[PDB]
This record gives structure tokens, sequence and C-alpha cells, in this order.
């Protein structure tokens, strides 16, 4: 019986199932059909409450391994007995880099959020940094900005000159001034960019619009994930990526409880070899982002370039690598599982009043 995972579309999607989802259903004789999403709980929840569960397995932000664990829709894994170990013996609670966020999560890759521009397209003077994101006198028009408050309060604050530290024990050092006022600052900086006439704001959804808005010309900046604007660059289009408070992403997977596959094994089955050491290397010569596992990245550094073309280097284009980390956020996946319906109540109603005061 075919198991079905649930990922983000676009080149992601395709990083997974030509780096081990194909791979996967060929070794062990499970189908795995792949069904394109755009993050959260929302379908799932339903799914779950009308008693007709068709997703196996889903590709999940980090805040959301929490949420869904706790709620009791995703499986609690006991993770040495569920996940292989590296070739070389190493547990997986070993060999993957740091602990998981909930017993609930497993690790698959790390990735950015960043923004790029058209460099066909900008002009003479190029953003380098995410005060120039901000700076609607320097560089007029559009700009994408993600559809959530998540991702954007960090880097708005940034902007302000408020100071992040990069991944630290504890986490970053920046959700610590992220209590009340540090959100109405935020939101406030937001608020200003959209409303600017030399600004103004698109929110993009799906991880596929950020690159396809910079070809088009529709916006002048945009947030995105790295991975997709990889993608673009390879694919020919001129965008430069802008790596100034770019903020360090873990994703997972979660295996959802009464699933089609979940009580005969069959789901579990495919999720242990699509995180195996070789899958999550397998991904990253589609797309650039980095292996959970230490043995994958080694696997990777060791075989550039391991694009698959066989002569791109990936680890310069990693969210990992030392040069793109120079200034980087590391997110907090607790403060958004725990924070994100107070802060999107703010966040709805800002966006609300960008309508309501927006003259045609
Ligand atoms: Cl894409």
């Amino acid at each position: 019986g075919a198991v079905t995972v649930v990922s983000w579309g676009g080149a992601y999607t395709e990083s997974q199932k030509l780096g081990y989802g194909d791979p996967t259903a060929a070794k062990l004789g499970i189908p795995v059909n792949w069904v394109d999403y755009t993050g959260g709980l929302s379908e799932i929840k339903a799914q779950k409450e009308a008693g007709a569960i068709t997703w196996d397995i889903m590709d999940v932000y980090a805040k959301d391994t929490i949420i869904g664990c706790d709620e009791g829709i995703f499986h609690e894994f006991d993770f040495d007995k569920d996940f292989l170990p590296a070739p070389d013996g190493t547990p997986a609670s070993q060999d993957f880099f740091t602990s998981m966020p909930s017993k609930c999560a497993v690790g698959n890759i790390l990735y950015s959020w960043n923004f790029a521009y058209n460099d066909a397209k900008i002009g003479d003077k190029k953003p380098k940094s995410i005060k120039d994101f901000f700076n609607t006198k320097k560089f007029p028009g559009k700009r994408a900005i993600y559809k959530g408050a998540m991702s954007n309060l960090e880097i708005a604050l940034v902007a302000d000159g408020v100071k992040a530290s990069g991944a630290q024990a504890g986490g970053d050092l920046l959700y610590r001034k992220m209590e009340g006022a540090g959100i109405d600052r935020a939101l406030a900086k937001i608020k200003k960019l959209c409303t600017d006439p030399n600004g103004g704001c698109v929110f993009w959804n799906a991880g596929a619009q950020p690159p396809e808005l910079l070809a088009n010309g529709e916006v002048v900046m945009a947030t995105g994930w790295n991975g997709r604007f990889f993608n673009a660059q390879m694919e020919g289009t001129p965008l430069v990526q802008v790596w100034d408070a770019q903020i360090l992403d873990y994703e997972y997977f979660a295996l959802v409880k009464d699933g089609p596959g979940y009580a005969d094994g069959s789901a579990m089955k495919v999720l242990a070899e699509m995180t195996s050491t070789e899958g999550l290397a397998g991904s990253a010569k589609y797309i650039a982002y980095a292996p959970w596992r230490k043995s994958s990245i080694a696997i990777m550094e060791a075989g550039e370039p391991w694009f698959k073309d066989g002569k791109t280097n990936m680890v310069p284009h990693m969210p990992t690598a030392p040069s793109n980390l120079k200034s980087h956020i590391l997110m907090n996946p607790d403060y958004w599982a725990d924070n994100q319906d107070e802060i999107n109540e703010k966040w709805e109603a800002m966006k609300a009043g960008l309508h309501h005061h927006h003259h045609h």
C-alpha cells in the first residue's frame, strides 16, 4: 500500500522525491506519493476530526512538531529504535547534529529564511543588508514578505538595530527582546514598509512565489527560503541572495497517527529509509539545504562537487556555510509554538488595517 508524504512543493518537494522518496519506494516496494501544502496543521486537524486521514508523513515547520505532538496528531518516536544508525554504527540520536525539539520530530534538512533581488532589474545600486530591505528611499519599490508574522518580526527588529546572537546555548538572544514592546515595534516596522508609497507589500504563501515575483519584476526584493532562490539561480535566473540577518531554521518530518500506513508499519518504514544517511545526503544533490546528520554532511563534503551536475560545489551555498552565517538569527520554535496565536491576532489586525486605509 502507498504512503502519502506532504511537503512544500516546487524545488523542495523535487529535492525530496529525487533525493530520497523515489529511491525509498523502489527499495522497499512501498509506493511513496507526494502532496503539496503550504505549512501548518489546519488540513491535518480537519482530516483527523472528520475521521478521514489520508496523509501519512508530513514535512513540517519546527514549531508544528511541538504543536502536533501536544495535540496528539503525531507519533512520539523512540528515536534510536525507529531511526537508522549511521553506516559506522553511530546511533541516530548521536548522528543527528543536535537534539529534537519534540518527541514527534525527526530532522531532514536545515534551511534559511533570507531575501533576494533580481540583479538584472534592481539597478546600479545593489542591496547588501537587511536594512536595505526596509530602505525605500535608497531602494524604492514593492517588497514580498511572508504571509505570517513568523520570520517577519525577527527581521524587522534586526533591521531596527536590535541585536540577534545567532545560535548559542538557550537559543537566539533576539527572542528575549520579542515581548510585548518588541512585538509592537516589529509590527510598526512592517506596517511602515507596507504603507510607504515607495514601498508596499505582497504577502507570499508558497515557497515558489518569492523567486517568481523577482523573476517577473513584480517586487524589487523578496524574502524567501534560500533553496528556492538557489533553484532559480541554477535555472539561469539572475537572482542574488542577501544573507544578512538570515534566519537559520530546522525542518522535520512527523508521522501522522492513524494515517493509512500507520497501523501496518509501512509509513514508519518509509520514514526510516527517507531519513537515512544516504537519503538526506542525496537531497543535497538537488537543493542547497544542509542534511541534519553529521554522517550525511561528511558524505556531501567529501563528494564535492556534490550538485547533480558533478561540477557545482554545494557547500558555499548551504545555510550553514560560515560565510552565510556571519549575521544569522537562529529560529526559536518554542517561541512560535507558544505565542503564535496571540501574535497572529495582532499581525492579522495590522494586515486588515492596510486594506481598510488603502485607497484604490
Ligand atoms: Cl520552487
